């Protein structure tokens, strides 16, 4: 009697796992199963919450890892239990960390929210009136990860097709995903082009895109005279708190009410319908949080 099913969050303590559990809640009661919920910040407690899980007589449940390399170990132990997994947000990868395309995925399309970053870069662009001949991108790129990759390449072929000049958009790798990388990246891109008076900052998260802004003001660029917009809010909030306006307009966020309730109902058709989820299931619903209303979105 009465099916479970697990919801496992790496992070409990952020208002998106919560959003996460709630909606998950909700599916349960939409579909008719009881969601067991628990923390899952480190390996140890990963392992512990599937043999948990398993001893409750759970059939099934979603995950977001806390470290991608934990997914054999996550799989093995899910199939001596004949217990269905779904990833949620984070990708397993292997031994030779290569991503583990067998096990169900729900997440937003990397290449879908970078070009909903290079559409609303070219919407703040247009509404400041910059001259484009005076204008130009600094794509900050670590091409080495694949879901960097395709968030700033939709970023720049969003950008070339609402028609900004592909010959005024300049890449330039970073050796690490940190503030510190980004800045000496974007530095250099400042330094081999001086004839720039607005820059368009691209980047695969707030914190790239961040030294993005930092370098830009120490070389004494104004806030109206830069843009930039991160993805997943990891820093959006304290620097749109801040007193003045910055080069740092704003970040895209994945909605975790869509990502916690589709993710749990997968899971449930996998398990009460046998029906097999496909390796990647999409979800597109993302939100831009700027300084005008992270007081009202961030609710």
């Amino acid at each position: 009697e009465n099916l479970k099913l697990g919801f496992l969050v790496a992070q409990p303590e952020e208002p998106a796992s919560q959003t996460q559990w709630k909606f998950a809640d909700k599916a349960g009661k939409d579909l008719g199963f009881e969601v067991i919920k628990i923390a899952v910040p480190d390996g140890e407690k990963t392992l512990n919450a599937i043999d948990s899980l398993a001893a409750s007589g759970a059939k099934g449940f979603v995950i977001s890892t806390p470290d991608p390399k934990l997914g054999s170990a996550i799989v093995a132990k899910a199939r001596g239990y004949d217990m269905k997994v779904i990833a949620v947000d984070n990708q397993f990868v292997n031994a030779k960390g290569k991503p583990m395309d067998t096990v169900p995925l729900v997440m937003e399309a990397a290449t879908k929210i970078g070009e909903r970053q290079g559409q609303e870069l070219y919407k703040e662009m247009q509404k400041r009136g910059w001259d484009v001949k005076e204008s130009a991108v600094m794509a900050i790129t670590a091409n080495e990860l694949d879901t960097a990759r395709r968030r700033t390449t939709g970023s720049m072929d969003a950008l070339k097709a609402a028609g900004f000049p592909e010959k005024q958009i300049y890449q330039v790798p970073t050796k690490s995903e940190d503030i510190p990388g980004a800045f000496d990246a974007a530095n250099s891109m400042l330094v081999q082009h001086p004839e720039v008076k607005h820059w368009l900052i691209v980047g695969m998260n707030d914190s790239t895109v961040l030294g993005g802004v930092r370098a830009t003001e120490g070389q004494g660029f104004k806030a109206a005279d830069i843009i930039g917009i991160g993805i997943n809010g990891v820093d959006a909030v304290s620097e749109l708190s801040k007193a003045q306006a910055t080069g740092f307009y704003g970040s895209l966020l994945p909605s975790p009410d869509v990502h916690g309730y589709k993710s749990s109902e997968m899971l449930y058709n996998w398990v009460a319908k046998d029906v097999e989820p496909p390796k990647f299931t999409e979800v597109t619903d993302v939100v831009l949080i700027t300084r005008d209303n992270f007081k009202e979105e961030c609710e």
